[PDB]
């Protein structure tokens, strides 16, 4: 599942804690989504959930394969530098693409210490 993402996370992230923190916080981090967010690092799920917004389309592994979020991929790092399994093929490369965006953007982004059990009739 989404679960080799948090192995991802750890990777590109130099000082910020992933999901333990992360998953809970900001505004818009379902499918879709969209007032902006509070502090951008509800826009570093924006990415990722917006790319797997194109995996639910996704013609190369297509779905009836109905969640293919790790049993399938793992990846690569290290400034933070997450890419794919290094062959990297069709499906594969596609979702631990959007699952790089991720754990990349995590360490991109200003964080939500603020929303991170959000709030929102206030910041979206
Ligand atoms: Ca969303």
């Amino acid at each position: 599942a989404l679960w080799q993402f948090r192995s991802m996370i750890k990777c590109a992230i130099p000082g910020s804690h992933p999901l333990m923190d992360f998953n809970n916080y900001g505004c818009y981090c379902g499918l879709g989504g969209s007032g902006t967010p509070v502090d951008e690092l509800d826009r570093c799920c924006e990415t990722h959930d917006n790319c797997y917004r194109d995996a639910k389309n996704l013609d190369s592994c297509k779905f009836l394969v109905d969640n293919p979020y790790t049993e399938s991929y793992s990846y690569s790092c290290s400034n933070t530098e997450i890419t794919c399994n290094s062959k990297n093929n069709a499906c594969e490369a596609f979702i631990c693409n959007c699952d790089r965006n991720a754990a990349i953007c995590f360490s991109k982004a200003p964080y939500n210490k603020e929303h991170k059990n959000l709030d929102t009739k206030k910041y979206c």
